């Protein structure tokens, strides 16, 4: 038999973990591998080092039929080693289960590894709080069995169905918050069901790589030497989280750039409400869609170091390069930051959020609060901050 490894993710965090798994196994130059990581392009000069390496697109959270063309290149007994995004696991596995079913004499699933997407898994589990979790698990197992045979996806509880894979296959889950599963009382049946099949996400794997593998990983994730050196300074470091625009009663983008500078000043200046201290080196991490607003902020801020907007906080954590303090405009990225590193999170006006009270009711803010990751005093509504 032959093992084929499949790495599938439409998001970022599972992909970063899957690219770490590839890096750890990178001395094996010929192991069959299929990559469907929508947000990551593996460079040509890495790809050409490998044999039996394949790429597939995802559409609507599923690998396309070009997957079958790849698997058909391996005509004997094959076992699939599959890595997936938890939130999207049901859709992502659909075409794989189909291939298995057609070839049940010769295709089998060796195992699954599933990784959190981010806050969504937790925000989704919160919606299940008043349900009978024991009963939801048993029903989902039954519907999964049916799925395996028919390809018919119809789960009564699509959220819980994300967690019943062990009823069919060997599985390992990698969670952002094991505390959530262990401390949310309503999830006790799910915690016990999962048994030894989960662990906390592995943020320190990079540190155990060879220096050569560390460089390889940085190249996979698009994190160049210039950026890396800038983040290794022996000084306290603060990074501001930029945004795009919000409901400011104007369509002038320069206004939103202007206001983000004032928010930054609340952190950097002694008279600011959110003052971090004069000994911090300041960095700016723009929103990936900030475009020219990011250029405006960088040019009009003094003595700030840019971290290219295409670089995620998830990859900063994967690489051990997260600054000492993070603050700025709210985003779901804050959900997975260590509690010690979060300063203040500032919510801007939108259809959903028009006060601090609304901001405290934000879905990921609610989970962070339940987990004690932040106190409510760390959530600020933007219009509370004076012009400095």
């Amino acid at each position: 038999m032959k093992t084929i490894t499949l790495y599938l993710d439409p998001a970022s965090l599972p992909a970063l973990n899957q690219l770490m798994d590839f890096t750890q196994n990178n001395e094996d130059k010929t192991h069959p591998r299929i990559f469907g990581l929508s947000r990551f392009k593996i460079p040509d000069n890495i790809i050409t080092q490998y044999q039996n390496i394949h790429f597939v697109e995802l559409k609507d959270n599923r690998p396309t039929e070009a997957l079958f063309t790849i698997l058909d290149q391996y005509p004997g007994n094959i076992e699939l080693n599959i890595h997936l995004n938890i939130a999207h696991s049901v859709q992502l596995i659909r075409p794989i289960l189909a291939y298995r079913f057609k070839h049940l004499d010769r295709v089998s699933i060796q195992q699954l590894n599933l990784y959190d997407d981010g806050s969504d898994e937790y925000v989704d589990l919160e919606k299940e709080e008043n349900k009978d979790i024991s009963a939801e698990i048993k029903q989902a197992e039954k519907q999964l069995s049916h799925y395996l045979l028919t390809g018919k996806i119809k789960f009564d509880n699509p959220t819980i169905a994300r967690y019943v894979w062990q009823s069919a296959f060997p599985v390992k889950y990698h969670f952002l918050s094991t505390d959530y599963f262990e401390k949310a009382e309503f999830l006790q049946p799910l915690k016990e069901y999962l048994a030894e099949n989960y662990q906390k996400m592995d943020w320190t794997a990079y540190q155990q790589l060879t220096p050569e593998q560390q460089a390889f990983y940085l190249t996979l994730v698009g994190f160049n030497d210039e950026v890396k050196q800038s983040l290794e300074v022996q000084q306290a470091k603060f990074i501001f989280t930029g945004t795009t625009t919000w409901e400011g009663n104007t369509d002038v983008r320069e206004y939103y750039a202007q206001q983000q500078l004032n928010l930054l000043n609340h952190f950097t200046q002694a008279e600011g409400d959110l003052f971090i201290g004069d000994h911090y080196k300041i960095y700016f991490k723009g929103h990936p869609r900030g475009g020219e607003i990011n250029d405006y902020i960088l040019n009009n801020a003094k003595n700030i170091t840019n971290i290219p907007a295409n670089i995620s906080f998830e990859v900063l954590m994967m690489t051990g390069l997260l600054p000492d303090k993070v603050g700025g405009v709210a985003s779901s990225l804050y959900f997975s930051l260590p509690k010690e590193k979060i300063s203040h999170i500032i919510f801007t006006s939108n259809k959903q959020v028009k006060s601090k009270e609304d901001a405290l009711n934000n879905p990921y803010v609610k989970v962070m609060r339940r987990l004690g990751i932040i106190d409510e005093s760390q959530v600020i509504f933007w219009d509370s901050l004076k012009q400095l």
